[PDB]
């Protein structure tokens, strides 16, 4: 769990910025070899360490692995390097990415969360921006931050009190305060939808109320260019506003695995 800020070596350019503070590529002495690694600095704490808490439970190829924490000058969490960052990011400078691609991508997102839903965790921040590249062919899901144990007598969380990144939150999420593994599915919807746009922002030039106002009237984002049929489909199902009427995350997955031997079949 804790490691040895001897054997770790920090980059001065950091990769990016945010709420946290910072996320910085490092190595890390290892066993025999040494370690590229990711560096999330914080310069709070309590947050920091339940979600090095949550992912010191998961093991998962779909998953960041976390390779430990650090007391240091600001406190750090060590994590092995995806190299080709963020999703969203990725697809917006590679806008020649294949379909089959894609698919092969958000197909990885729902193993892993087959995985998590699971393991009875809930994320509640699943979006583009939290899919890490490993290669432009290997995805995994980071960014456990306000993810959660469920307790093993309640299938949701329920938050005290509500910033909400609501474009990618299920209505129950917003009218009830209820976070579920079939909430993370209508979250994985508008994931799936911004991997498919290219790592276009959802509801474009529309405010979170906006947004509510839209859902409540049974309006959802469109089929995004070059998307297939059944690829929207999938979103559109994602995007059940009754909660016991949306698929899980085994239904997803199963959906997407079929999808896409059909069109690696097709391809031959
Ligand atoms: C903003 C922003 N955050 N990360 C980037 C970013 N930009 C480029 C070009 N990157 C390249 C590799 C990489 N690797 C990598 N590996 C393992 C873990 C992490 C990572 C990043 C976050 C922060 N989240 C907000 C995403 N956590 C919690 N974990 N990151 C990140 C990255 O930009």
């Amino acid at each position: 769990v804790y490691l040895d800020r001897k054997l770790l070596t920090l980059e001065d350019k950091e990769l990016g910025s945010g709420n946290f503070g910072t996320v910085k590529k490092g190595y890390y002495q290892m066993k025999k070899v040494v370690k590229t690694v990711a560096v999330k600095i914080l310069k709070l704490k309590d947050e920091l360490l339940a979600e090095a808490n949550v992912m010191q439970q998961l093991d998962n190829p779909y998953i960041v692995r976390m390779i430990g924490i650090c007391e240091a000058e600001s406190w750090m969490l060590v994590m092995e390097m995806a190299e080709l960052g963020p999703l969203n990011k990725y697809l917006q400078q590679n806008r020649h990415v294949k379909d089959k691609n894609i698919i092969e991508l958000v197909h990885q997102v729902s193993m892993g969360m087959k995985y998590l839903e699971e393991s009875n965790f809930v994320h509640r921040d699943l979006a583009a921006r939290n899919v890490l590249l490993v290669t432009q062919h290997y995805a995994k899901i980071s960014d456990f931050g306000l993810s959660k144990a469920l307790r093993a007598d309640e299938n949701y969380y329920k938050a005290q009190t509500h910033k909400w990144p609501v474009k990618w939150y299920a209505p129950e999420c917003i009218n009830y305060y209820k976070f579920s593994s079939k909430s993370d599915v209508w979250s994985f919807g508008v994931l799936m939808w911004e991997a498919f746009s290219y790592g276009q922002k959802p509801y474009r030039g529309m405010k979170g109320s906006e947004v509510t106002a839209m859902l409540e009237k049974g309006e959802r984002m469109g089929c995004p260019a070059g998307c297939p049929r059944e690829m929207y489909d999938l979103m559109n199902l994602c995007w059940t506003y009754d909660v016991e009427n949306r698929p899980g995350f085994a239904a997803v997955e199963l959906r997407l695995r079929n999808y896409y031997y059909d069109v690696v079949n097709h391809h031959h």
